């Protein structure tokens, strides 16, 4: 067994040029060499225009196949383009994940009047208005594809609500629809956070149930999936995603379906609640390692690395840690924007992608660059940190969390994988050294940085010790010349 990585294969800001699925084809040979094990795909079905990143769903059995929403092909291609780069994937040994988004639809065909009644947005439990007729965008008749794959068409009766009357053009509003209730368990900041955005699907309605689970069957079977990513579980009846994943599971076969949910909460015990509700099934972002990653980024020195990974999947449950360092909705200018200085982001890609703890998850943002947003590539050093990783980041792991600027910790190796074992030691601060551990074994070998950012070298005594420096606000990662 080798060490596992993800990429998420996507950033906000690309080009809407219908060109990521044939990209993502391509690089599957690249992405096999650096030791990416599996992709996360953003949503490949159509959206409610041709340059919508995905979340803004209208369709999901138009894979850009069908000539809706004034296009065929989604942001990202066509379902031809898709299946020929999910090929490649498979043919380089890699997995491929879809973006699953069952939340809520936008961009409804037409709007029907129907009763529903104004809650607040601080407590959608209370409601603020009397019943009323409202013209709500809740009708998806799917008139590009009609039938073919299902015949299932929305109506407000498999809505729970919406945030828009057509007919009175109103900001600030959430609309219960007439004689439902917000689905249960959800999250409970603003009381009952079932309701986000768009027409907010009732995972009450059996119907929908049944339906939502054939839609999953479709996807994973139709692209050959050997995994997907959960958008927004917060928002979703926890008991109905329990059930849909094993559902899926059960009516593809691929009973060994890899699942990670976006939880968004800085709280591991929201986390914990959410893992809890859904019999450990599948993992999570380790968002509270993401904002521990920022408070450091923005400490200027003064935060305590010795804190760096309390309170986080990765430390406490590392088996349904997905470990990440940004992603698309906390880049420069989205809705949750956390931001990983520069300086910083190298410790954090090093603490996910060296320690054996979490399933760590490469931003496509960091590794090929956000040029809408002045960032640059930083391919040229997470490929060394790549190479740590696949070659290795193997065998015993030693701690020393152990001083306020400088950490570190060791890999003994093991015997699977030739000349495997490291010490990785880092500073937020001034530069310094660390003795650590990384086995008797290595006794009398001579230790490079793999990272280039230091020449010398450390040579291991034979208790099995090495002194391994860093530069001030760097990482070195230090493995056998
Ligand atoms: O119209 C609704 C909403 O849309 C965008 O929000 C996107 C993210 O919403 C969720 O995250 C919320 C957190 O769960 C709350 O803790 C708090 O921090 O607020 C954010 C949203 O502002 C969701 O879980 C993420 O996947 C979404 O991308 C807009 O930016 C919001 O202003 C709108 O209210
Ligand atoms: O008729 C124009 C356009 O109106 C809506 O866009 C809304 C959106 O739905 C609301 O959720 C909110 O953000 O205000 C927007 C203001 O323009 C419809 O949803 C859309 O289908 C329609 O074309
Ligand atoms: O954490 C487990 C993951 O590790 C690796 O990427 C495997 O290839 C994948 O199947 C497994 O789901
Ligand atoms: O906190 C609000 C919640 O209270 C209870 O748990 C109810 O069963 C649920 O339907 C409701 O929204
Ligand atoms: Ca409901
Ligand atoms: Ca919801
Ligand atoms: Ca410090
Ligand atoms: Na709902």
């Amino acid at each position: 067994g080798d060490n596992g990585t993800m990429m998420q294969y996507f950033e906000w800001y690309l080009p809407n040029d219908g060109t990521l699925w044939t990209k993502m084809g391509s690089d599957a040979s690249h992405l096999k060499s650096i030791g990416i094990t599996g992709v996360w795909f953003p949503p490949a079905y159509k959206g409610q225009s041709q340059s919508d990143v995905g979340y803004g769903v209208y369709d999901m059995y138009d894979l850009g196949e069908f000539n809706q929403k004034g296009t065929v092909r989604t942001k990202y291609g066509t379902k031809a383009q898709l299946q020929s780069a999910i090929t490649s994937l498979h043919n380089n040994g890699i997995q491929a994940y879809g973006d699953v988004v069952l939340n809520h639809r936008m961009g409804a065909d037409a709007t029907e009047t129907i009763s529903a009644v104004e809650v607040n947005p601080s407590n959608r439990n209370q409601v603020t208005s009397g019943a009323y007729n409202i013209s709500a965008w809740t009708d998806f008749e799917f008139p590009g594809r009609g039938n073919t794959y299902s015949s299932f068409k929305w109506h407000s009766y498999y809505f729970d609500g919406v945030d828009w009357d057509q007919s009175r053009q109103l900001s600030g509003k959430i609309y219960q629809i007439q004689g439902k209730a917000w689905d249960w368990e959800v999250d409970s900041e603003n009381g009952n956070y079932d309701y986000l955005m768009g027409a907010d699907i009732d995972y009450d309605h059996p119907d929908v149930q049944t339906e939502v689970k054939n839609w999953g069957k479709w996807f994973v079977n139709t692209l050959n999936l050997d995994g997907v990513r959960l958008d927004a579980v917060k928002h979703i009846k926890f008991d109905y995603m329990s059930s849909w994943l094993s559902s899926v599971k059960s009516t593809t076969g691929k009973s060994n379906l890899f699942a990670v949910g976006e939880y968004w909460n800085t709280s591991l015990g929201a986390l914990e609640n959410y893992e809890n509700k859904t019999n450990w099934s599948m993992s999570l972002f380790d968002v509270p390692l993401h904002m521990n990653f920022q408070a450091a980024a923005n400490g200027g020195g003064y935060y305590d690395m010795r804190n760096l990974l309390n309170n986080t999947m990765m430390k406490n449950h590392p088996i349904q840690a997905v470990t990440f360092v940004d992603n698309h909705d906390t880049e420069p200018g989205q809705a949750l924007q956390s931001w990983v200085s520069d300086w910083f982001k190298p410790l954090a890609y090093a603490t996910i992608l060296t320690r054996q703890e979490g399933y760590p998850c490469v931003f496509y943002g960091d590794y090929y660059g956000i040029p809408s947003q002045s960032v640059s590539a930083k391919s040229t050093w997470l490929d060394k940190q790549l190479s740590a990783r696949k070659s290795y980041a193997y065998g015993t792991q030693h701690d020393y969390l152990d001083n306020q600027d400088v950490i570190g910790w060791t890999r003994e190796g093991d015997s699977a994988h030739a000349g495997s074992g490291l010490a990785t030691v880092m500073s937020d601060g001034p530069g310094g050294s660390k003795t650590m551990y990384v086995g008797t074994a290595h006794a009398g070998q001579v230790f490079k940085d793999i990272t280039g950012n230091r020449t010398d070298t450390v040579t291991i005594n034979s208790a099995g010790n090495g002194t391994f420096p860093c530069n001030g606000g760097s990482v070195s990662i230090w493995v056998k010349q």
